[PDB]
């Protein structure tokens, strides 16, 4: 899988909201451009010269997320975190030239992504009562992986003592998605809980947060509830569901050829931080069959 790399696998089965600090610094920036900012400004010009009905929107950026020595008490992971925009990241990590950015950043900065946008993406490993994954398929008629398999998500827009309102964003922000796209009461929902955060080497190492997230409804109920918004309810095309017992080994199935990067990120981390037992119980043969 060359167009998915783990970032961070969190630790204890995922982090909750009250164990993540959160630095917004101008210093997690991107860097302005080598030739400066105009190409940007160019490539937006062209776009909305096109669709006039476009908008920018701010993003958080990714500089880097370090996790605390496993075992210790105390805030476990700090997420470095700086500002980006939807226009900044088409004039960059969208760009044709996306790659001689990467390799004039590694030659300028010593640091690949430095040139880049990289806004900061959340995705969800949706579970169901009756214990499912939930999955969508995407519309044929979008300009990014087009007709492919993706979970709940989204890029969150900006509005430890900025910090913990940052964190509290990130967390707010995939339970709106699920609500949003899903159709699901925010009532239904679990706290989230981080698994990890995975790149998209296809879109030049933009990185998301992956989360799990339990509903108390069964993948019935939720197939009725995202049906019930009707076509204008949700950008998806479709919604389905694949036993837990069955995900453990989907990078082995034809579906995995059909899920975005970003959703191969969520599976990938739910497989290592929520599957994968470590004790004497789970890991038994007739409860974790070899193969
Ligand atoms: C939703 C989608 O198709 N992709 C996407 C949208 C916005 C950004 C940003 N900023 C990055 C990727």
């Amino acid at each position: 899988d060359p167009e998915v790399t783990l970032l961070l696998q969190c630790p204890g089965g995922g982090l909750p909201q009250e164990q993540i600090q959160a630095e917004l610094s101008p210093a997690h920036d991107r860097r302005p451009l080598p030739g400066g900012d105009e190409a940007i400004t160019a490539i937006w010009e062209t776009r909305l010269k096109a669709q006039p009905w476009l908008f920018d929107a701010p993003k958080f950026r990714l500089h880097s997320a370090t996790l605390a020595p496993i075992g210790s008490r105390g805030p476990q992971l700090l997420l470095r975190l700086g500002l980006t925009s939807y226009r900044d990241f088409l004039g960059t990590n969208w760009s044709s030239s996306a790659a001689w950015l990467r390799q004039q950043g590694a030659t300028d900065w010593g640091d690949t992504q430095a040139y880049l946008a990289d806004p900061l993406g959340v995705g969800a490993a949706l579970a169901t009562a009756d214990d499912f994954l939930v999955f969508l398929r995407r519309s044929r008629q979008v300009a990014e992986a087009p007709g492919l398999v993706d979970v709940p998500g989204g890029h969150p827009e900006p509005q430890d003592l900025a910090g913990q309102l940052v964190v509290h964003e990130l967390f707010s922000s995939v339970l709106q998605e699920i609500c949003d796209e899903v159709n699901l009461p925010l009532l239904t929902l679990s706290q989230p809980l981080l698994l990890g955060i995975a790149r998209n080497e296809t879109s030049a190492g933009r990185a998301s947060a992956e989360f799990y997230v339990q509903c108390s409804l069964t993948s019935e109920q939720v197939r009725k509830h995202y049906l019930s918004g009707g076509p204008e309810a949700h950008e998806s095309t479709g919604i389905f569901f694949v036993e837990t017992q069955n995900v453990r080994r989907l990078p082995e199935t034809e579906m995995w050829a059909e899920l975005c990067p970003s959703a191969k990120g969520a599976i990938i981390l739910y497989n290592r931080v929520q599957g994968s037992p470590t004790g004497a119980a789970l890991g038994s043969p007739a409860l974790l069959p070899p193969l």
